[PDB]
């Protein structure tokens, strides 16, 4: 039904939001510290000196284990 | 259809996985450090001395800004 389509859309948007903002191919699993933006996969996060969202200096990258992984 | 119910179930399980494992009422937004388990809201994470998943001691809690977060602001109309 049209309801099935609406639910398909919500699921797709949630899935897209889980992907890395830099490569768009891998699941997010890293956090920039101390700002806390959690927007990249480990490979893309490892290469950044500053946060791609807020420009704060990245002191370190913390790997995150999320229940949605 | 039955597929509408299946999709409703998948969406419900994904939404439940985004809620705090301790209170079940607020979105996850905190990481236990150093273990890295990101399973609580800020209120439950502040009260735990050890991680509820792996029992590693919590040295500090890091707030996380996730692209999936929602608030009362996201309400339609
Ligand atoms: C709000 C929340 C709790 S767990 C989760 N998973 C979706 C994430 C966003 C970053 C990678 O997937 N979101
Ligand atoms: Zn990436
Ligand atoms: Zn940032
Ligand atoms: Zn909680
Ligand atoms: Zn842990």
């Amino acid at each position: 039904s049209q309801q099935t389509r609406v639910l398909q859309e919500k699921l797709r948007k949630l899935k897209e939001a889980m992907l890395c903002m830099v490569c768009c191919e891998e699941e997010i699993n890293s956090t920039f510290c101390p700002c806390g933006h959690t927007v990249c996969c480990e490979s893309c996060a490892a290469q950044l000196q500053s946060c791609p969202v807020c420009r704060s200096r990245v002191e370190h990258v913390q790997h995150v284990y999320l229940p949605t992984h």
